[PDB]
């Protein structure tokens, strides 16, 4: 199977990047032999491209099933950063960027900039319903919340703990207001 | 002697810049330098060693350089907004480097980076608190979560910027940087 080639494709690149790692070290960890790479997938970098939709359409499932819900705009939001505290690879790719192709590379970003919108249009439904009380515009504030929780993250990662995701989750219920 | 141990540790640095401390070994560290690899043993007792250095230099010649921007007679707030848009003009890419490959730095480099970044932060810190007492920083956010707030949202800006590879999040992160301090 095709999905275990992918899965354990995934696992490797949470923990080596995408660069890092070669074709062969893919086939070992997956069982699955040397020649048969090349009947599920034409090569490293549409294997690349697969993991990388695969996991941008997941995180969209995630998130819908996150946000079709009852409650408001603001729970929402608190959920899903809330989520963050228990990407990564935001990290690793941002870190190996001159060596993503560009394909792989505009399918990222591209990713981030729908993930931005759609927490801004939260914002927005928010300050409507008035369960957001800040008068900061969406779009701003959408990039403000995203780009401190990946800093956070990063300084998480390397002080092994959470200290500043906490601060970070302490800090939105700030601005929301 | 001194010069030499100098220049070194900025072939290193611009090496690790490009691709990290584990990914390397000595032999793209001495081709880099120019150096024997007999001279850099002189100098340097291990690969490890040598990145510990390297990062206390780093952190070393980094604080000399606030020393500067934020020694003359001006505004906390001003000096701060220096500092922040000398961060956009182009560091931080060491900080996402070494954070990406994490699990695989010694202890003792962990340690020394991760404590540079503590005292950045207060140092931060130290400056709002200086400019809340003159008023030229009117928000009522106390420092030591503003500096945070702050400092996570240009590296997650540095982050999206490299991806990116064009800074209009670091130009959005100065802009709401005047929001927050008023």
């Amino acid at each position: 199977k095709r999905q275990h080639i992918l899965d354990s494709g995934f696992h490797l690149v949470l923990r080596k990047g995408f660069v890092g790692v070669g074709l062969q070290e893919i086939l070992k960890t997956s069982g699955v032999p040397k020649g048969s790479f090349y009947h599920y997938f034409e090569s490293k970098e549409a294997f690349g491209c697969e993991l990388l939709k695969h996991y941008i359409s997941d995180y969209q499932i995630r998130l819908n099933q996150l946000w079709t819900t009852e409650t408001s705009a603001r729970d929402k939001l608190m959920n899903y950063l809330q989520c963050w505290v228990k990407s990564c690879l935001i990290v690793k790719m941002a870190a190996e960027v001159a060596d993503l192709s560009e394909d792989m590379r505009l399918i990222m970003n591209d990713g981030v900039k729908r993930l931005i919108a759609r927490m801004a249009d939260l914002i927005r439904i928010g300050q409507q319903e008035g369960s957001i009380q800040t008068s900061v515009v969406p779009d701003v504030l959408a990039q403000v919340i995203y780009q401190m929780y990946l800093g956070a993250a990063l300084l998480s990662k390397l002080y092994k703990h959470k200290a500043p995701l906490f601060q970070a989750l302490e800090s939105t219920k700030m601005m929301l207001d």
